[PDB]
């Protein structure tokens, strides 16, 4: 199932900024062990912006090859050029990804019709399931529910990552699209509520550091055990907040390094988590039992 | 000197979306004849997002080669990866641009310190004058005055395109930087007020279709002739508004096609200006005497 707790996996780098393959393999094994339901490679949290095209397909291939079909691997292949998006999605398909996640074009602010044309083109150009990704707080453009609705009728577009953390928006999307068209959260704090509304997973930053709890949270929320799901979520809340104390993935990378899982590399223009933030994050990690 | 009316030049394409060199040569001639003080090639209005790296240097070289030193040519070389920004800026210098215009990283939301490190790195890596470009409405991040002030002290960073249209911001930036550090407008409607505050130019969409008027506007503003500058701006205002009726450069490309200057190509995910917007824009062009 392309559903449940789907980790938005970081891309580990050594201090020089080179890909750390060993650390990546360790993260994959961690996820397979702790109950994560799908891995999203080279998305926002995986620093897609600072990876070149060749590095991106390499990350995807290494993850695909290690996972060996045990859980779905989703490739972040979005771009603000339709031609570029087709190229990335094609690479990801040949590299054996199960599905691709495509952010709405950032920076260039396409019209609603332009977004339709973009996503519909990629959907017809490359025969791999595709998942939309709306994150206005990053792209500077908002794919409205009616546009999501029109795209939900396009063969090969199978779902949407809704990252606004606006639960009225979530509800409206869920009501407008078909039951086969899966709505996933991209906001850790509110994901539980999104799933209780009928959403079918969470593409999670927190799952990087608490995969078991997040896989438990999603399983509970998706079978309608609101009180159990909410109890896990309420417990995790200090951690959800602290992982955003600076722009993601700066905090989560610091957290994974503190846990001994990845080296201290992050690519400019991202910087290593500020000293003033170490304590708040560290004790949210202690409090939730990840450290 | 890099100052006055600086056109954010479109990049013309045929109906198949291929680069149209003849059209580009016509645009450059138009600007050389009509009093334009500088050309910005392959920036936001130039659809940098949908041009590949090879196409980008091609446009810059063709513009540089035709201008032959008559006015400054500024290349858009911004990226959300510091490594990529270096590659583009390096290519531009080698292609003969007089300066580079570099947008703050879009989408990945660096910290203020991350922005300082990004721009300081590019400034030290490539010996070409560099102009910062703050456009929070597209990048999803805002370079605050304090950061602008810090970067204004870095060798090779000579100015900033302040695109917020916030005149309190402009005033604050102007007060904080050196007199040698040039603040240019990136907002056509308010550019006159920015220049009256001490700003030294306008990197203009409107100058694409009304270069002489915009040239005249900038001259009057920069010499402190407020009544004259305001008079030109008031006359142009219906055009300033209509050129943003859909995301730039969708309107200005429709305008230039209507004026016979470029073919009807625009690259996905941008779309040709919507029918319902034709009348408002055409009427604005008629009223201002552009048509
Ligand atoms: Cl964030
Ligand atoms: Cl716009």
């Amino acid at each position: 199932m392309i559903a449940g707790s789907m980790v938005a996996l970081v891309t580990p780098f050594d201090a020089q900024g080179r890909l750390d393959w060993d650390s990546l393999a360790k993260l994959v094994d961690f996820h397979l062990q702790e109950g994560t339901n799908a891995i999203v490679a080279v998305g926002t949290t995986g620093e897609s912006a600072t990876l070149d095209v060749e590095e991106q397909i390499q990350v995807i291939r290494r993850v695909v090859d290690q996972v060996k079909g045990r859980i779905p691997v989703i490739a972040g292949t979005g771009a603000n050029s339709t031609r570029e998006a087709v190229a990335l999605t094609e690479a990801a398909k040949s590299g054996g990804a199960d599905a691709c996640l495509l952010v709405t074009p950032y920076y260039n602010k396409p019209t609603q019709e332009g977004m339709y044309q973009h996503f519909r083109h990629i959907a017809e150009a490359v025969a791999i399931p595709q998942i939309l990704y709306n994150v206005p707080g990053r792209t500077s453009c908002d794919m409205l529910p009616e546009t999501v609705e029109r795209l939900s009728k396009v063969p090969n577009i199978i779902g949407i990552k809704e990252a606004t953390g606006d639960l009225q928006r979530a509800k409206e999307v869920i009501e407008r699209v078909g039951k086969d068209f899966l709505v996933y959260s991209g906001d850790d704090a509110t994901a539980v509520e999104l799933m209780l509304l009928g959403g079918k997973g969470n593409i999670s930053v927190t799952a990087n550091v608490a995969p078991r709890a997040m896989s438990d949270l999603c399983a509970a929320a998706m079978r309608g055990d609101a009180a159990a799901a909410r109890a896990i979520n309420d417990r995790l809340m200090p951690l959800h907040k602290a992982l955003f104390i600076e722009s993601n993935p700066i905090p989560v990378k610091w957290a994974l390094h503190e846990m001994g899982l990845i080296p201290e590399g992050i690519r400019l223009p991202l910087t290593w988590l500020s000293p003033r933030c170490h304590e708040p994050l560290r004790q949210a990690m202690r409090q939730t039992g990840v450290l």
